[PDB]
């Protein structure tokens, strides 16, 4: 698949774009990162499903200075359902 984008669900408080980009920057490259201020949840798209596995698995179960970040799976980004794999 020449195109990909695994959107990830991120939940937390007082979260910023640059901060989230750093939490998913090293995990992999993001093709589309969206933030939701009304639900306090940010969405991160990864070019490979593995980038979301390390970020969602490493980010999930982590606490900040005084906050917690929960990662889940989003059903958005259907243009390529994230990517391809055994599923």
């Amino acid at each position: 698949a020449p195109r990909k984008g695994n959107t990830l669900y991120v939940y937390g408080e007082d979260m910023t774009p640059t901060l989230l980009r750093g939490a998913f920057s090293p995990f992999g490259n993001i093709i589309d990162l969206s933030m939701d201020p009304p639900r306090n949840c940010a969405f991160v798209t990864y070019e490979k499903m593995e980038s979301a596995d390390q970020a969602v698995a490493e980010l999930n179960g982590t606490q900040v200075e005084s906050v917690q970040l929960k990662v889940n799976i989003a059903r958005k980004q259907p243009m390529l359902d994230a990517a391809t794999g055994k599923s």
